[PDB]
């Protein structure tokens, strides 16, 4: 790939890369030339998505469960033991009665912080003036866009980590390492998989999308891609739109 | 108090009301006119507060744990019984986790969040039904959240969970205010910087301390309580009858 895109010898980690945008995310670092490492709550699914994604490029997946403290330590010591460092931390790993309000509040900002913070070590050691370690967190739309609908929960989680991330983005800064988010509107994803499978219903939904459709995974490929290099390797701190004009 | 900032006849909750911006806001809105009921954990200092503050008007406490959902639901149940409508609820109820970044904390962000952010959302849940008997064209029933600029400015002081909460807590504030714009239910935030309070009177009793934070500071100082006081009066009232989404920073220019 052209240097302003490739990704040659460099070592990328993608957090849920397992399905849905992380898996869109992970074939793309491969084939922009990374060395992909990934993980998501299901070991097995995890090891299967890596063998499919070997196909593309050099990938591995890691056992990690990035809901707890110890979950997040245990995936710096696993992946220490396959690497000395870390160039590119994507987070994707996120999820969707106030109950399950703590467990919202808790894979989409809680976890991405414990995350980031048991990776600073390799990611330290990476991160230099002339290409600085990046640090990409999946947002959403949703935090940002009055025009929820219902899940009160998710939309706010997303702002946290929105915010999350401009903090990490200014402390880090000096250290060469940067921090953004991608903040997707809609994606194909199983979780919407009825919708997408339906020409009515499918066309239905789009109808509050300006663009009037979803978005395609080589553009979550695409965008991914070019922030983990060249283009967004001056860049820290921003919150970018995916979205088919729905922030506005 | 003059027309445009009078709340004679209103009806008032403030969460966390019993001391520090709660309670400059529950003094502020008794001082308006305002009917005022206040809200903590603490049962005597509480009612303490209440006593103090009823030299500016009818203030009443009502005890209450907002840091579960049954909480707040009895705290909708005990107002309820008190008063058939609610014109003006402020949400204040909150607090910090400062610890160094590659330490240890994971139980002070859950407290964090669902204090923060959880708690403010079922805080309302429960009261729409009160607020909804208040809701009409000619006066919409008034939500005000007491969020942070430490939200909105990337420069990080401790406290890692704090700044992303009181994010969530200004996006959902957005959220909540677009779905019940129509029902005339108008929601706004208010986003604070330094204020006196417990959780800073350590920075306030060391001369060296409070120098250095004044300094971070645009405006070189802290927030007076009557500066405070000030704002959610006006929120409440014809000033905040036309906003509604708004987060508004009361933060010495910290914000920029
Ligand atoms: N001070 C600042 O500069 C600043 C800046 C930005 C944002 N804020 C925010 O503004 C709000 C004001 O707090 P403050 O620090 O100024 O005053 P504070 O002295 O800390 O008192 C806060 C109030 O919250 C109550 N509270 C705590 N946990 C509760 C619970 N689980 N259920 C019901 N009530 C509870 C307290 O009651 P008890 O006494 O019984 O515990 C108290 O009345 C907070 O939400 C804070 O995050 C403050």
């Amino acid at each position: 790939m052209h240097p302003y895109f490739s990704l040659a010898g460099r070592i990328a980690l993608v957090t849920g890369g397992s399905r849905g945008i992380g898996q869109m995310i992970a074939q793309g670092l491969l084939e922009a030339g990374a060395r992909v490492f990934i993980c998501a709550r299901d070991a097995e699914a995890c090891a299967d998505t890596a063998t499919r994604l070997s196909a593309y490029g050099d990938c591995q997946a890691i056992p990690a469960d990035l809901s707890s403290e110890a979950g997040a330590r245990r995936l710096a010591q696993a992946l220490g033991e396959l690497s000395a460092r870390l160039d590119i931390l994507v987070n994707n790993a996120g999820t969707s009665p106030v109950s399950g309000w703590e467990k919202v509040m808790q894979l989409n900002v809680t976890s991405v912080f414990s995350c980031i913070q048991q990776l600073l070590p390799l990611l330290r050691r990476s991160a230099s003036a002339e290409n600085p370690a990046r640090v990409i967190n999946i947002g959403s739309v949703a935090g940002i866009s009055a025009m929820g609908e219902q899940a009160y929960a998710y939309g706010p989680s997303k702002a946290a980590l929105h915010q999350l991330s401009r903090m990490l983005a200014k402390e880090l800064v000096g250290e060469h390492i940067n921090v953004n988010v991608i903040a997707p509107g809609r994606f194909p994803s199983r979780m919407t998989r009825h919708i997408a499978n339906d020409p009515q219903a499918l066309e239905a939904d789009s109808a509050s999308i300006p663009m009037g459709r979803w978005g395609r995974p080589e553009e979550m490929a695409a965008l991914a891609i070019s922030l983990a290099g060249t283009a967004g390797a001056y860049m820290t701190g921003n919150v970018i739109p995916i979205d088919g004009g729905f922030h506005l």
